[PDB]
């Protein structure tokens, strides 16, 4: 067995303290181990992000604009969670594909069937005005060309929507497929437990203070770094059993999940963090039909 | 006569401490009082900016890429000034119009006859590599549509060229001609002595630290503010005679010029700042053929 002792998991990209030459053979390996693992991956990250905004007092009264929301099964859990906590939030879910019918019939959630373009963004901004907007983007076209285009669309979402905060899908193009340097919003590169086995994808989390917008350039050397750091995380770290992690499941991803869940707020009071987390996890897995 | 006592002039936009409702009638008033006033306006601002970079040790060894450089008569003075000071700089002047022939025959200055587009910017960047680039932009198409387009081109200059510093032409669209909010690089809004009588134009000066790029949104309310602050500056301030300004010319613009010139470095040592400034001014006016 692959056992180890860890104080805390790698929460953000910058924390990864080692790297490994990427082995293309890893692409042929089992990408997922749990049913609806993708819904779980998203639910944890979005719960983490939104709980932070709550902590900073910027969630209540906002409209969450989620672009690339379909099917969005897990979004129903998110909605119920904050709705039951007493937080007042309107949800606007936009995607050209159809949403899970469990999202229908809720006065607080609007489902829109539209692929957004710059022009459309302008009209929703005018229509949402004067509400404060929290943006969540999970759009997907892939080629580096598709990526750059998705990233360019994401930056235009922020400029036009002018959100108080945002969570954006972020996966750096692979070095051997570099095209050109580009900019992405400045934010924390949140790491994702339950991401596919060898996924280099993370979520860019940003909070907008003032009327400024900070961006950061991304170069091929950065792309080389992302590949090696993420490969080391996937191949070595995520394959560890944290034996000093007293929890029903000691695998790295549950240890990582634990740390995200411990930040989440609840109505019910627990005698320990372990009690809260086990409850949240149980609740999440049951909702998603994960054994 | 319109007399007053001033400690220092308004150096940057933020310093303007009052505002006045814009009177459209002012557009019919004499815009310029000195021959080649436009060359003088540019020469002072660019000398100010470049002396700052020298002060910060980032000028020597750079290539100044000036886009919208033609005719560029005043650029010959700038070049001679730093060339005689011992600073090693290469100049690359690009414009689709022809440059003043006084710029020819200098190994350190390259004249290019080309209207730059994003594609061209990429090729010059690849060709200038690995030199550090200082960008100066004075491109002009006008309508708010022309402006936005010029500003969008300027942001692309910075992203592609990735300069260590930049000086950009900056005039906010007029409120009654607003189209949409937009972003411009973060920088100091340098005020310009000898700008046309009622001009609302300034120069955005930026120094790039790290691999970040900070932008700032500009709204119609900001456009309303620019109009009133600049109108107050033009109508009231610039029309003042600074009687406690012991100098051959006590008009506001000479008082303002004085402060810019006092920052400029020289080979010759002077017993007073007044002596240095009078010398620099004399030298500048003689070069430009201004009585
Ligand atoms: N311009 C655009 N506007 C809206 N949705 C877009 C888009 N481009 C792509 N998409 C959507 O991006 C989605 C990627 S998969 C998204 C999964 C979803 N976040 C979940 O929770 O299940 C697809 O449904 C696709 O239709
Ligand atoms: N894309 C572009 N590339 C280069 N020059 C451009 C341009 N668009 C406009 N211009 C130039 O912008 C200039 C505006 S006037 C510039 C005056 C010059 N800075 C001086 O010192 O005299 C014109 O010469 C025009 O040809
Ligand atoms: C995950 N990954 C791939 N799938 C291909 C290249 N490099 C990489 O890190
Ligand atoms: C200078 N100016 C104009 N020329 C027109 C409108 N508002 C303004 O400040």
């Amino acid at each position: 067995m692959d056992v180890v002792s860890l104080d805390k998991p790698f929460m953000y990209f910058e924390e990864i303290d080692n790297e490994l030459d990427y082995e293309p053979e890893s692409a042929n390996e089992v990408a997922k181990k749990l049913p609806y693992q993708g819904q779980l991956k998203l639910l944890l990250g979005e719960l983490f992000f939104l709980s932070k905004l709550q902590r900073h007092g910027i969630l209540d009264g906002a409209t969450v604009v989620y672009i690339g929301s379909a099917p969005g099964t897990h979004i129903r859990y998110l909605r119920d969670h904050f709705y039951n906590l007493g937080v007042i939030i309107k949800w606007m879910l936009i995607d050209g594909r159809h949403h899970d019918p469990i999202l229908n019939g809720l006065r607080d959630v609007t489902l829109v069937t539209r692929f957004v373009d710059e022009e459309y963004l302008r009209s929703i901004k005018k229509q949402l005005h004067p509400s404060k907007i929290i943006l969540i983007s999970d759009v997907r076209s892939p080629s580096t060309a598709d990526l750059l285009s998705n990233y360019a669309l994401q930056n235009v979402m922020i400029s036009i929507l002018n959100p108080v905060a945002s969570s954006l899908k972020w996966r750096c193009p692979f070095p051997d497929q570099w095209i050109k340097d580009f900019y992405i919003p400045h934010g924390n590169k949140m790491l994702q437990p339950f991401a596919p086995s060898y996924s280099a994808e993370m979520r860019l989390l940003s909070i907008y203070t003032g009327e400024n917008m900070r961006l950061t350039r991304v170069t091929k050397s950065d792309a080389v770094n992302y590949e090696k750091k993420m490969y080391y995380l996937n191949k070595i770290v995520r394959n560890k059993v944290v034996v000093n992690f007293d929890y029903p499941n000691q695998e790295y991803d549950y240890f990582h999940m634990y740390f995200m869940l411990r930040t989440v707020y609840c109505n019910k009071t627990f005698p320990t963090t372990k009690a809260k987390v086990l409850f949240l996890q149980q609740s999440i897995f049951r909702f998603l039909n994960i054994p």
